[PDB]
């Protein structure tokens, strides 16, 4: 009944997306005027102080920014924050692209073959699959053969995987990229995660779009309107959506000794389930036999959720969030938590 | 209305001081078993070196809570799941917005006086200590213990009159206000003012402790003494549990050992300031911190200081209750004392944690999972 899902600061207006009572995603901006401070923010930290009356508060705007996030959320929210994660979009993706070996992101030289986006709300997987990728064109890939045991030319891709899936042939990238871009428009993601996205998955897709269809595709990926990076592996943020990482999740909270933290080694270790054995090379997989391509795609997309309906790392992370008042990428930084936890203390 | 001073476990029970519905102190020993737990706690003891935590689960049945809280003596006194075990009680206890009244916190700061020969070491604790003021937040009184006689010399009784007088009349210049709440109480002894110290605590015994530097002078050199003239069971008599425990930390901080009193948070104004104040001043000596905070300073001295009981014994016990209201003036400024307050019933664990910034993140991990 009514809680933060995103919180930016555009000029001096609070832009936040919520759930109002209805369990419906809304958004409100609002022009809003601090109650607290830091005068530290103009280890080691300080005491919050309060502005008696708006008057002195005004006298105070202008002369960090995450103060002002944490004293809006304060604001607007006192007492015990209940959610529910039914309306939280949760949303990871997995890429595929083939080319020459580490398709570095920053460059992103090649074309992307395959993109399976689940989308927690709907529960659908949404496979996008280009079959015509510069180093080939190829068949489309069978939903009703990617399942067949493998003592015949199948993937033993779980059925229930497959009725999920939503499946999405392009005989070209630039109209694939477009139709990616419409879904997150059409379907903005609460939580965007997946297992090393962070590092290839987002950046590439970013670059890439970039790279053809010119920056200004790039930020319709954010709500607000612009998509920054820090650049040698360049990181992007996509303002209104929050990234976080599941390999980092894992690692932080999985408290596993694992000799490997591939994909592949925790799924296995976490689900049991595993994936079919490769045969013969591994990059040419696409032309040497596409369909499995696509098949693996997905069932990589699912691991990641799989992985979360065991631990429970998406729970977690909006838990701290709520019971600290604070934005959803402060749940890693013990810092940054203890930083919400002064602040809000008063 | 209804709120925790002190968690502290003696076995498998919960001990707890707490502020009842009618501003009275109370103490209650409650047989817990808890609800949740980490995994990880019964092993990481070398993992936030890595950065690791892990999230916490609920027991399917008390019986697994049994084999887990079995599991703990098998791991040890100071096992890890036991913090977690005080934030189970708190969070199942507290379930609810914890509406806490400073009024009924017993804060209390101390400032010891030890003439020696050499530096008094606070782990050799071979110098008689001959001052103690003790202020008491509820009672807003300074308690003045002066010892007359020691090795160092026999001196007069300290004088309330002479103290207020300016400098030139032989004054100390000390604030009436201060005077006024002073209880001074000269002894012949410090077998019998050190007794008398002890029955202080147990009459009014402190939710927190502070003063500058007691972490690493005063209280260390209190304990040693009083273990050295009047034994280990006199001095574990400043906790309410009996429990009073030294650890040898060291490097940068130096092998220093220091002292735990369970049932008693002991907070250092030292470090809240260091880490909340956010000002670099060249030496955070009470004086150059009191200077810079409250603009007043003590008077000079003109003369040895470290012969001050011999030559101005009057003056000596003036400056000791200077600097006990010295903190609290510091406090009334920076308000340090609440923040720990709020912060500990915000986050729903003991007052010892808001410190840093693992241990603060590590309570919200465990209680934002519906820890009650
Ligand atoms: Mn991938
Ligand atoms: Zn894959």
């Amino acid at each position: 009944d009514e809680f933060y899902i995103s919180i930016e600061t555009v000029g001096n207006n609070i832009v936040e997306r919520y759930i109002d009572e209805n369990g419906k995603e809304r958004t409100r901006e609002v022009e809003y005027l601090p109650t607290m401070f830091r005068h530290c923010k103009e280890g080691k930290n300080c005491a919050p102080q309060k502005f008696p009356s708006m008057k002195d508060a005004r006298d105070w705007m202008k002369r960090g920014m995450n103060d002002f996030k944490l004293a809006y959320i304060s604001d607007t929210y006192g007492s015990e924050i209940v959610y529910d994660r039914k309306f939280v979009r949760v949303a990871n993706c997995d890429i595929e692209v083939t080319g020459d070996k580490f398709p570095d992101p920053m460059k992103a030289e090649y074309e992307i073959d395959a993109i399976t986006h689940y989308d927690s709300i709907d529960d659908r997987f949404y496979v996008f699959d280009l079959l015509n990728s510069m180093y080939g064109s190829v068949s489309k890939w069978d939903a009703k053969l990617a399942a067949k045991l493998d003592c015949e030319g199948g993937d033993e891709v779980p059925q229930e995987i497959l009725d999920r899936v939503i499946y999405m042939p392009f005989d070209n990238e630039r109209d694939m990229l477009m139709e990616y871009i419409n879904l997150w428009e059409q379907k903005r993601p609460a939580i965007f995660t997946g297992w090393n996205i962070e590092g290839f998955d987002v950046p590439y897709i970013m670059n890439r779009v970039k790279m053809i269809l010119g920056e200004r595709s790039m930020k319709r990926f954010s709500p607000i309107g612009r998509v920054k990076s820090k650049l040698s592996k360049e990181i992007y943020s996509i303002d209104g959506v929050s990234i976080l990482d599941y390999l980092d999740l894992y690692k932080k909270f999985a408290f596993t000794n694992l000799p490997s933290f591939s994909l592949e080694s925790v799924a296995q270790h976490e689900t049991k389930k595993g994936k079919l054995p490769y045969d013969g090379p591994i990059n040419k997989l696409r032309e040497t036999n596409h369909q499995r391509y696509i098949s693996y795609n997905i069932i990589d997309v699912e691991s990641v959720q799989a992985i979360d309906k065991i631990r429970g790392f998406i729970d977690l992370v909006l838990s701290m969030s709520y019971y600290a008042k604070m934005p959803f990428s402060g749940v890693m930084s013990p810092i940054k938590t203890w930083d919400a936890i002064i602040f809000n203390s008063l």
